[PDB]
């Protein structure tokens, strides 16, 4: 015979599609009747074609009535290969899926603005704001005086330690000064301090530097100090060199 | 004729599928015979259908016997379009591939816990533990005394630089004090230091502040110091004001 | 009838494929004639097959002449399901798309070398280079003397504050020393300073520690100092203990 414009028949229930082995075409009108059969490619009413090319090659196709898909298989040397299920547009759209050409860092969406960093070091120069406190090994200030205050440090004394000269505690302002003067016998001599006392001479004394004669007086006196001068008085009966110190601020 | 339930024939070797141009259907039973032909869509035994719609349109389909796939093409105006190879479930599964809807930061697996950071700065306040050592510009301690120790600094001297007063080196404890006293002629006067020496008066001296008469004695003496008092002795034959200094700790 | 090796006919323009409802096969030779019809699965010349299985099931297939694709649909209970468009190799290649198995951190290309970090803290020990300046709470140096210089600090005075002893300002080198000596009547006694003056004795004085007799002389003198010794002179007519101070550097 031939493939006729009328189907060869309706497939009932309980048909083994393996038994459909002469050429033709058959209609399964009921999904439920596909359910009660065997080797249907899908439980779905559908159209089956058989092409019995030879005893060793029986081809089949299956078109599901609702377009679930289209199926084909072949029996070769008394074994049925598995059905193939066509992919079609009702299954997926390729434009829904990620191309390899669009898989890179910049394209990845939802990337964080910043990232939790791992352990690392710094050069001190990357510290660009703030003031390190004492509790972290800092001096708690950006000024010299403030740093000293945080750690309780004084400032350096200054001095000029010459044969005549001065020394100054700059924490408090105290100044100490010294020198020598030649005094006339039983009389006064004026001295001029190496530097002026900024506000006030507080005290002083004079010392006989000579091997003054025993049994004679060799008294001394420091008096009448200004910011720049004082008066040294010599009790020895002869001209003598007296040394002196003075202090103030 | 018509499409018969028996195939029109078996395809041998060396068939050019371009020559298959009258309507019907033909079986290729041997992959090796497909190999020795031309314009097979795949080297595979299979079923070929020809639909010679007209001289200008010859359609063909090819079903591979092992389900490798299903193929179709058409000859239009004496040119054969290329075969189309159907995609089917034995080729790939779409659920194996990444959807664009699942391509975002949180979904990306294997992301590191932390990330190597790039160059950046800090405010000193983000330093929240540790003690900066001297080798990095720190003071190597969280205490004032420890900081001073790291850099070798002394503490401030204190003082009260009044007409009578005191000065104190707080590095060592040394205290220096001064004042004036009115002494009776050829006799002693007691002085009370501006502040007490914490443990010990170490020394002192007295100075005649007056223009004492020449040829008379104007000796002085500092003796008998406690922590709070001393005795100033006046050798001048008249009442006189003597100044004094004392030191201790 | 039967499916004949000659097509049932050529489809002209204006054909509604819904009306193609008796079994057979038909050729559309002109895309433009597909354009002027209805329910073509694609505007393309092509081959249409009809399988009228029953009044309730009319199946159709459509092969586009240029291989645009292959289409199928079915009329079930007087309603046409939509055409299915086969996916085929001319549409996409699955190996162009990203597998889920290749979607992980290391595979993502174009990842940055480093990443902008988010807010975070540090232990001071991760500061491993540089010298913190004063403007950031540092001492601007890795040396003790340099740190002192940045903040303007002095060094500690040293001393030995015994009954005889010394005190030294290490900012300037000034040394002050003191002690007592027993002097013979109207004569000299040598003293040896508690420590040597490194270069120079600058001055000194002596003080009578005794309740010297009034009306007698009790002058004193400090003279002839070296780096290690000086001479104390006693004007009192009796043996006496004199105290002294000396200063230098
Ligand atoms: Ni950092």
């Amino acid at each position: 015979g031939s493939f006729t414009k009328e189907a060869d028949g309706e497939l009932p229930g309980g048909v083994n599609l393996d038994s459909m082995v002469t050429s033709g075409w058959w209609s399964q009108s009921f999904t439920a009747q596909a359910a009660s059969g065997a080797n249907y490619p899908i439980v779905r009413a559908g159209l089956l074609h058989v092409y019995a090319a030879s005893s060793n090659f029986i081809y089949q196709t299956y078109q599901a009535y609702d377009g679930e898909s289209f199926y084909f298989r072949c029996r070769h040397s008394n074994t049925w290969f598995p059905w193939r299920r066509m992919w079609h547009g009702g299954d997926f759209n390729p434009s829904d899926y990620l191309l390899k050409s669009g898989f890179y860092w910049n394209a990845l969406p939802g990337k964080p603005a910043t990232f939790p960093p791992s352990a690392h070091n710094h050069d001190v120069g990357q510290l660009t704001s703030g003031i390190l406190p004492l509790a972290r090994g800092g001096v708690g200030s950006n000024t010299a005086a403030g740093a000293r205050s945080t750690i309780g440090a004084g400032v350096p004394a200054t001095a000029s330690l010459g044969a005549s000269g001065w020394w100054r505690d700059n924490d408090t302002g105290l100044i100490r000064q010294w020198g020598q003067v030649t005094c006339p016998a039983d009389a006064d001599a004026s001295i001029t301090f190496p530097i002026p006392f900024p506000t006030l001479c507080l005290g002083g004394y004079a010392n006989q530097t000579s091997a003054f004669h025993p049994g004679t007086d060799a008294s001394t006196g420091f008096r009448g100090a200004t910011t720049t001068t004082a008066v040294i008085r010599n009790g020895y009966f002869a001209q003598a060199v007296l040394s002196w110190e003075a202090f103030g601020r």
